[PDB]
């Protein structure tokens, strides 16, 4: 459960954006479902799990890569 990919569409008005696996699956994962700050997005590197639209498969804890930068808010 722990493949790399990159985001294609992102909705940060809705809080989710889409993905293409690596086995060439377009779904969608949302900010609640990353394990990193939803403050913290970038599309040149995501790591996931594998999983389908919220009707069958569930997803947790994606990763998206940072970019050697932060800054905390409350």
């Amino acid at each position: 459960m722990a493949m790399n990919g990159t985001i294609t569409t992102w909705f940060k008005d809705k809080g989710f954006g889409f993905i293409k696996d690596e086995n060439g699956d377009n779904r969608y994962f949302h900010v609640i479902k990353v394990a990193n700050p939803d403050l913290i997005k970038k599309d040149a590197a995501v790591t996931f799990e594998p999983t389908t639209n919220n009707k069958g498969l569930s997803a947790y804890a994606v990763k998206v890569v940072p970019l050697e930068h932060h800054h905390h808010h409350h």
